[PDB]
Formats: C-alpha cells, structure tokens, sequence
C-alpha cells in the first residue's frame, strides 16, 4: 500500500462522487467514501502486499479506475 | 434489515465462495466474507432502512444475488 496508490484512489473516489453530484455535506457521503475506499483497497490487496514486499510494482491507474467505477456504480444506484 | 435479507445474504456469500472453490481454510476467507457482507448491506442500505421502519418492502433475490456476484467477482480476481 504505497502513498501513490492512496492518493490516486482518493482522487478517483472524490471525482466519482462529484461527477454524481454527491456533496461532502450529506449524511452518508463519509460512509460512502470509506466503504468504497476500503473495498477498493481490498480489491487490489494482493498487489498492495507485493508492493509492500518490494516488488517495485505500481497499481495501474486504469485498473483502479475500473475498480472505483464498479464500486460507485454498485453503491450509488439508490442515490 | 430485515432479518431475512441477512440470512439470505450469508447463504449467497457462502455459496458464491463455494462455487469459486474458495475454502474457509484460506488466510483471508473471513475478511473476504465480512467485507462482502458489509458491502452488500451497504448497497441496499436505503431499502433496508425503510423495511426496518415498516415499509413492507423486500429486497428481491435477483437484486441481492447481483450485488453479491458483483462484489465477489471484484474481490476474487486472483
């Protein structure tokens, strides 16, 4: 779990939420962000572990973009 | 929730993991179960809340199964 992954994931979720007109001043925005973030980490857990093990890897932006879109699509259908 | 949602959700996760050949012996099995359980509850949060408040609704098997499948597909990519 490198910092670059963290920052890229955070940006993708912020952008995904904003793109959906979901404002950070609503009651479940924080819960929505957190579970998306945690789920996205868990999705890429194996590579994050390898990165931590010095594989010198980098989670690709494109794959993370798919993960976030899948999760936000799932988590915001009722919204 | 709606206790029936919770009981069915458990069965669908256990069943989805079984179909995929993922045994409870593997190292991340319980976290995999738990995060899928919670993400599925979250997905249907709004209806589940109305249900607990007496709306008379019921999350359909189809919808819940699609939820579980979306999550397990995403979470078991390895």
């Amino acid at each position: 779990k490198r910092l670059q992954f963290n920052e890229t994931l955070s940006k993708l979720i912020l952008g995904g939420l904003r793109l959906r007109g979901i404002s950070n001043s609503i009651t479940d925005y924080q819960k929505l962000y957190k579970i998306t973030f945690d789920a996205a980490e868990f999705t890429h857990r194996d590579e994050l572990k390898r990165i931590s093990m010095g594989s010198g890897e980098e989670v690709s932006f494109e794959s993370l973009q798919e993960t976030v879109e899948t999760l936000l699509k799932l988590f915001t259908k009722s919204l």
